[PDB]
């Protein structure tokens, strides 16, 4: 049995609304996976939940569960927009 862990941005100044993809990643209990965190243009790292995130914030050690299915929820405000490409 396979066990999974979605890493979906989500942005946190309109509502939750997401931010690019989800990151579907799967494995085993056993295995532990360390994510760097993508901040696009125009967005913000207000916090990560599920998946223990480090004390800089910009990396997370992630582990799959059977039980949870490890939804790691990274949150992004709204900064200051300099005209071009949202992402």
């Amino acid at each position: 049995m396979d066990e999974d862990a979605t890493i979906t941005y989500v942005d946190d100044d309109k509502g939750g609304a997401q931010v690019g993809d989800i990151v579907t990643v799967t494995g085993k209990t056993d295995d532990s996976t360390t994510y760097t965190v993508t901040i696009p243009d125009g967005y913000e790292y207000v916090g990560t939940d599920g998946g223990v995130v480090s004390s800089d914030g910009k990396t997370v050690t992630i582990t799959f569960a059977a039980d949870d299915s490890d939804n790691v929820v990274i949150h992004l405000k709204h900064g200051l927009e300099h005209h071009h490409h949202h992402h």
